[PDB]
């Protein structure tokens, strides 16, 4: 509804999104934070106006558009102390970029500390106007966008590290165990119609158990990536990840229970918590009623594959690929490790090092936690799941990149031919050995990360210093991001 040329400003205020009050973070002066569109191809020119005055919440900012490969503007991409320094209160900051060669969902949240969970997070969508798979709907507009969040009580800087959710939110509301009386998100359909709902997990941990009474889901798109169509009875959605379902509003007409079960914290349904309610025009406005019915037929990832059928990069055997990488994951010393080190923000983001001249893997701060890749080349990632890193299942994301899920979470298979490509992947539980190839077509340092938030404040974080020579030749900066870090430097700390 705003976009692609817009201004974001981000200020702080009350919220009460389950009928608990409590300060957050506005953007536009509203929460939830405001759905942003354009179409394929397009340039996107957000001007993020930071008017953030609570320093609990941080008063600085900055924001990943996330799924954008961002190739040419790896300034851009979000990540503070990675591909900026944040944008200081009182001050601007322009993102500007182009999404070629991208439709999809996609959303936006800070990508400063734990910012994101306080509530600047809102969903984006690119329309494509060939859309491949527009023939199999109707409608596909600002309300057929679903979002699934977790909310707290208390602001992420102030409860427990790795706190348990007070509510889901479906659309910005839902309930908490002490406001079974607050409003639930109503999403209306018109029988005889074929909705594209477009599903988007802002979440900050939990994963969601997503379903319908009563309906089943066609998933025709995955984190921005199209899919041969696959219909399911339910799916399970990881922090950030996104799916685009028809859903064919071919039932009676009722109202009927949209479920969003989240792997911990409140984990029924009483009273309507974890919920919202897909209303046909028609209906009463009540509550459903309606029962669910055991999923058997649920979303299995290694059962998806792209709409061309893309087989992944390499040649189809065990690092069959130029660089091959295993991150083994721990803890230690209330950190989170990858082979052995424990991501901390560098003062010098990473971008800034290279273009300042920092050559090699060694060079690059901070020490043990940035990987060189070779330009132009084919990679494969393994990402074994182990207790040994506690609050699995851990979903990573690569910045800047689609990649091929060649292995699963649950599976024991490697699919090069044609697996699913997608940019948010679940790791999966001990004994899962989920493995990714990609292929480096985009110089520039991005992140690699899990993204359950409270985890990689923790240090749970990798950066692909992908292409070094080349990085500045091809993304030339504007001044106001060269601009961004001595601004960032000279505020005191109870300023950031
Ligand atoms: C800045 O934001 C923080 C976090 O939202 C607010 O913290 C509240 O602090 C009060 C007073 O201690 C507590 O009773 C609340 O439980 C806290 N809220 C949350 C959501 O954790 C703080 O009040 C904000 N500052 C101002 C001036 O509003
Ligand atoms: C997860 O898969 C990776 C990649 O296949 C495994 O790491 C390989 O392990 C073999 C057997 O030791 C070595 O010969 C290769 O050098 C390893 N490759 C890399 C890139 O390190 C890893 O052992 C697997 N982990 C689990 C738990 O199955
Ligand atoms: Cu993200
Ligand atoms: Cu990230």
């Amino acid at each position: 509804a705003i976009g692609p040329v817009a201004d974001l400003t981000i200020s702080n205020g009350a919220v009460s999104p389950d009928g608990f009050s409590r300060q957050a973070i506005l953007v536009n002066d509203v929460f939830p934070s405001p759905l942003i569109t354009g179409n394929k191809g397009d340039r996107f020119q957000l001007n993020v106006i930071d008017n953030m005055t609570n320093h609990t919440m941080l008063k600085s900012t900055s924001i990943h558009w996330h799924g954008f490969f961002q190739h040419g503007t790896n300034w851009a991409d979000g990540p503070a102390f990675v591909n900026q320094c944040p944008i200081s209160t009182g001050h601007a900051f322009l993102y500007d970029f182009q999404v070629p060669d991208q439709a999809g969902t996609f959303w936006y949240h800070s990508h400063l500390s734990t910012q994101y969970c306080d509530g600047l997070r809102g969903p984006i969508v690119v329309y494509d106007p060939n859309d491949p798979h527009a023939s199999l709907y109707d409608v596909d507009d600002d309300s057929t966008v679903i979002t699934l969040a977790d909310w707290y009580h208390l602001a992420a800087k102030v409860g427990a590290p790795v706190p348990t959710a007070d509510a889901t939110l479906i659309n910005g509301l839902g309930r908490s165990a002490a406001t079974l009386a607050a409003d639930l998100a109503v999403i209306t359909v018109t029988k005889g119609k074929r909705y594209r709902f477009r599903l988007v997990s802002l979440s900050c941990d939990p994963n969601y158990t997503f379903s319908i009474d009563g309906h089943s889901l066609t998933v025709i798109e995955a984190d921005s990536v199209n899919l041969k169509p696959h219909t399911v009875d339910s799916l399970q959605i990881f922090a950030a990840q996104r799916y685009s379902f028809v859903l064919n509003a071919d039932q009676d007409v009722d109202n009927y229970w949209i479920r969003a079960l989240p792997n911990s914290g409140t984990q029924n349904f009483a009273g309507g918590t974890n919920s919202a309610i897909l209303r046909y025009d028609g209906a009463a406005p009540v509550e459903p009623t309606t029962s669910q019915t055991p999923s058997t037929n649920p979303l299995v990832e290694s059962a998806l594959t792209t709409l061309k059928g893309t087989a992944a990069p390499g040649s189809p055997t065990p690092g069959g690929v130029d660089l091959a990488l295993n991150m083994a994951f721990g803890f230690a010393g209330g950190n989170f490790t990858i082979n052995g080190a424990s991501f901390t923000p560098p003062t010098v983001p990473v971008l800034l090092q290279i273009l300042s001249g920092a050559q090699s893997a060694a060079d690059l701060l901070p020490a043990g936690s940035v990987y060189s890749l070779p330009a132009n080349a084919d990679i494969e990632i393994s990402l074994p799941a182990t207790a040994a890193a506690p609050g699995f299942p851990h979903p990573f994301h690569l910045h800047g990149h689609v990649f091929a899920v060649v292995r699963s979470a649950g599976s024991s298979t490697y699919n090069y031919a044609n697996p699913v490509y997608r940019d948010v992947v679940s790791t999966g539980a001990p004994g899962d050995n989920v493995t990714i190839r990609f292929r480096t077509d985009n110089p520039g340092p991005w992140f690699l990360h899990c993204h359950i938030d409270f985890h990689l404040e923790a240090g749970f974080a990798v950066v692909m210093a992908e292409d070094i020579p080349d990085v500045a030749a091809t993304n030339p900066v504007p001044q106001a991001w060269s601009d961004l870090c001595p601004t960032y430097d000279a505020l005191s700390p109870d300023d950031q």
